[PDB]
């Protein structure tokens, strides 16, 4: 067995209006992370990592996440392909990811120069996962934006223990 909080219907996940793909480019720090498989591991807490979005000439994003683990910097790469509407994407070259049958990204909201919330839903080995990240253009964000992200995650069925705030580090994300 594996038990998961159901994914919310897309009807409850807002889409940022007039999404500007070019302003969304660059480096974003994950200051908040919530999902049905996200768990506040109370001893060794999650280290902040970052995600860089660069618009390709064809307008798909090359997405690079960088995290600090086992004393090195690991680079996780993937392609986000414009989906049904602006601000929505699907994963490119899905065939190359074993077990992956579905992957959707939806930019919930953002002001481009400070913060963003982004929703992800993917089906892996037939399991439906979903997560929300609170991106900060810097490593810190006000308590107002953070609780608002907690509010939004709860509205999607998540409990406090499935919501974390990665502690800021300087390695690999600076
Ligand atoms: O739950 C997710 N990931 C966790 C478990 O596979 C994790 O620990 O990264 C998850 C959910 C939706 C979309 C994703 O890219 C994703 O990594
Ligand atoms: O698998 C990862 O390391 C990862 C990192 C950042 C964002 C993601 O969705 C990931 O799956
Ligand atoms: O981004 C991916 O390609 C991916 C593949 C498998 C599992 C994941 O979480 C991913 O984010
Ligand atoms: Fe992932």
């Amino acid at each position: 067995t594996s038990d998961l909080i159901p994914a919310p219907p897309l009807s409850k996940v807002p889409l940022q209006q007039n999404f500007q793909d070019n302003q969304f480019q660059g480096k974003w720090y994950v200051v908040g992370l919530a999902g049905n498989a996200i768990l506040r591991e109370d001893k060794d807490p999650q280290k902040m990592y970052a995600t860089i979005y660069e618009l390709k000439e064809d307008k798909s994003y090359n997405v690079t996440s960088v995290l600090f683990r086992k004393k090195k910097c690991d680079y996780w790469i993937r392609t986000f392909v414009p989906g049904s509407q602006p601000g929505e994407f699907t994963l490119g070259n899905i065939k190359s990811y074993p077990g992956l049958t579905s992957y959707l990204v939806r930019v919930v909201s953002t002001n481009y120069n400070q913060h963003a919330m982004v929703f992800f839903k993917k089906v892996s080995q037939n399991r439906e996962y979903f997560k929300i990240t609170l991106y900060g253009r810097t490593k810190e964000l006000t308590s107002e934006l953070k609780e608002n992200f907690i509010r939004f995650s709860k509205s999607l069925g998540l409990p406090e223990n499935h919501i974390v705030f990665p502690v800021p580090i300087d390695q690999c994300i600076d």
